[PDB]
RNA sequence: AUGCCUGAAUAGGGUGAAGCCAGAGGAAACUCUGGUGGAGGCUCGCGAAUUUGGGUAUAGUAGCAAAUAUUCAAAUGAGAA
C-alpha cells in the first residue's frame, strides 16, 4: 500500500532532478549556439 | 598521344560521411545511446587501363560447309522426307 507512495514520490523526484539537469544543459547549449550563430554573420 | 562540337549511357545489391532530432555523463569543450539523413579514391557481381553514334582538328576417295526433332493423314503434281 505505502510502497506505491514511496515509489511514485521517488520517481517524480528523480524525474524532477533529471529535468533540472537537462534544462540547464540545453540552456547552456542554446545560449552558446545562438551566440555563435549571431557572431557568424560577420 | 592529346583534343574539340552535338546526342545516347553513366544502372543495381551491401555499407552507412557531414548535418539534424531526442536521451544519459561532465563546469565548458567534449564523450556515449537511439533515430534521421543519404556522401564517397567505400565495397560486391615515372609507368597499364579508362563505353558509344555522327561531325571535326592538331577416286566415286576425303568429305556434306555443323545452327537440336520430328511423326500421321490429305491435296497438288509426270515425279513429294
Amino acid at each position: 500500500e505505502e510502497e506505491q507512495i514511496e515509489k511514485d514520490l521517488q520517481g517524480l523526484q528523480e524525474k524532477q532532478r533529471l529535468n533540472v539537469k537537462r534544462e540547464r544543459r540545453r540552456k547552456n547549449e542554446m545560449k552558446q549556439k545562438e551566440l555563435q550563430r549571431m557572431q557568424m554573420n560577420m
